[PDB]
C-alpha cells in the first residue's frame, strides 16, 4: 500500500517536527495560479522514493463558475483545527497553549476575512 | 444522486467566521466522539437540502494517541501547514497582499503555541500518549 | 461663558493616556443607563475643577437599537475615525512604524467586535437586549 | 429642521470592517484636508439619500497648533479611552463576554503604541516641534 | 574556576534551546521578595556537581528606599536584548523572526509601564504596598 | 566606586522609566560582528562624566566553535525575566500586566527559536 513519490514536493518547514507524519504537494511545475492545491499527508517512515498516503486534500482549483466546486478552502481546514482544539478544551486537556492557539486561529480568519470585504466593497470579490 | 450520502448523525459546523458561501463543514455528532473531540469531518456543498451532505473532501484526524493506537489519520500541524504553504505561495506572486501576511503570522504564532505544549510534553516524556 | 458645572459628572483617568491638554468626563456611575456611560464630554484641562470647559460632546447609542431606534454613535464609528486619521498619517511624510502598530491594533478590535455582532447575527439576536 | 443637511463636498468612509448596517461615517472634503488628516466627522442615519447626510453626531479633532489656533478639537487617545471605558462597563454586567475583553487589549495596546512615538520624541527633545 | 551547585538551581524551560549554556538562581527557599535575585549563567560541561560561571546577574531586592539601588532590573536587561537585535536587524542579517522579537519585546516593556504608570496614578513607589 | 564613561553610551529608551539605573555599552565604533556585546548598568546618580556600576552584562562574542564561550545569550537574560514574573504571579503581586508581559516574552523565545530551526531545516548554523 505506497505509490511513488516521484516529483511530489515535500513540505518541510522548520516548525516542523515531521516526527510522526510528512506532508507533500504537487511539484512546483504543477502549481497553477501561483499556489499547490493538491497535497497528501503520509507516514514519516517512508522512504523517499515512496509515499505512505494516509490522507488526500484538494483545495479549490481554478474559478468556480468555471471548473465547479473541487476542492476545498483555507478556511474549512482552519475551522476544522479550531472545532478540534475547543473540543481539547472542554476536557482534561485544556490548557493554556491550546488557548492561546485558538486565538491565533481565529485571529487569522478574521484577517482573510477582511480581505474578502474589502474586495466586496469594490464589487471584486 | 450517486454524489449524495444522508446528514444522519452529522452535525454542521456553525461559525459567525466562515462565509459559507460555496461549502459547509460537517463532523460527525457529539454523541460518537471518542477521545474528546471530533475526528471524521466532511467538507460538502452548501446548496443541498439538509437531509443530505454532498461531499466533496473528507478529512480524517488521528484517533487515539499514537503510542498506543498508531498512525490512523492527519494531525492539525498537517492542515495548518498546507494552509501556510498556500499563503506562501500567494505571497511570492502578483497578488501579495498584508492581510494574506497577518493571516501567515498568526497561522505560525498558532504552530509555536502548539509547539511549545509539545515540547513541554516531550520534557515530560509524556507526548504522545494519554496523559494530562 | 464657556463653562459648565461639573456637578455629577465623573472624570475619566486612564494611565495609557496623555491629559495634558484635554480631560474626558462621563455622567456618573449612578445615573448611568443601559449597563455603561453614554454622555461623554471632552473638555480642557486647565480648567476649574468645579467646572468644565466643554470642547466636544460625544453621546452614544443608549438601549439596543431594534428596541429604541437610532439615538447616537458607536464604538465602532469612533474607532473607524481613528483608523482614518492614523492612515492618512500613513501617508504623510510622518509615516512610522508606532501607527503602523496601532493601525493594527485599532483593525484587530474592530474584528473582534465584530466577530461578536456576527455571532449575534447567527444567533439572530443582534440588536437585540437578550444575552 | 428636517434634521437633515446635503453631503456636498462631504466624503463617506467605507471600510470593509465597517457593515453600515446602522450608522454611515462621513469626513470633510479631501481637498480640505488640512495637515494630511481629516479633522470633521459626522456620524449620521445610514438609510438616507447620498445626496444628504442625517446627522447623529459631530466629531471634530485638533487642527492645527495649540499655540496658533487654540484648543479646538479632541485627540485619537480620547475617543479610545471612550471606547475602553464603556467595553469595561459592559464587562461588569451580564454581557460580559471574550470579545469584548479582546477589544478592550487591542484598545490598550494602541493607546501603548501612540505613546510610544511621543516617549521617543521626548527622550530625544524633539517633541511637538 | 568551578562552583559547586550546592543551594543554586538551574532554570530550565522547554523554549530555551540549552545547547551551550545553563541558567542558575538561588534555590527556591531563600528568595526574598518572593523572588529570585541572583542568578549565574554558566558553562553546560555537566559536572553535575558543579557550576562553571561565565556571568553573575543580580536584582534588586527590596525597596529602593530601604535598600537602595542593590541590582539590576527586568527593563534593563530587556533594554540590552532589543538593542542588540536592533543592531543585527542593521546588518547582513537582517529578518523578519527577529523583527518579531523586537515588537514583541517591546510591548513587554509596555505592559510593565502601565503597571507603574497605573501605580503612580495613585502615586505608590518602589514599595510592598 | 566610579569608572570614566569615555567611550561608553548610554542607551535610552522611552519605553524605560531608568529612573535609578542607566544603561552604558560599549562604543559603536568598537562593536564587533555587527552589535553589541558589553553592557553595564550603572546609577543615575552621577553626571556624564562617570558611570557608578552596578552590573556588568557580558554576550557571547565570536561564534562559538572558535572563540568558546565568553558571554550569555539573549535567550539567557529573556529566561531569567520570564522565571522572575512567573514568581511575582504566585504572590500578592500579581496583575494581568505581568502575565501578559510573559505571554509577550514567550513569543519573543518562540520567533527567535524559529530561526535556529529554519536554519537549522536548511543546513546552515553560524555562518558568515
Ligand atoms: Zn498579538
Amino acid at each position: 500500500g505506497l505509490v511513488p513519490r516521484g516529483s511530489h514536493m515535500e513540505i518541510k518547514n522548520g516548525l516542523c517536527t515531521q516526527k510522526y507524519t510528512k506532508v507533500y504537494a504537487e511539484d512546483k511545475e504543477k502549481w497553477k495560479f501561483n499556489a499547490p492545491h493538491h497535497f497528501i499527508v503520509g507516514k514519516a517512515d517512508c522512504e523517499d522514493e515512496y509515499i505512505e498516503p494516509i490522507e488526500y486534500v484538494n483545495f479549490q482549483e481554478g474559478p468556480i463558475k468555471e471548473y465547479g466546486i473541487n476542492g476545498v478552502n483555507n478556511e474549512d481546514l482552519i475551522l476544522m483545527v479550531i472545532t478540534r482544539l475547543q473540543a481539547f478544551q472542554d476536557s482534561p486537556y485544556k490548557c493554556r497553549e491550546n488557548a492561546m492557539a485558538i486565538t491565533k486561529l481565529q485571529e487569522c480568519l478574521m484577517w482573510l476575512g477582511k480581505r474578502t470585504l474589502d474586495r466586496e466593497v469594490k464589487g471584486i470579490e
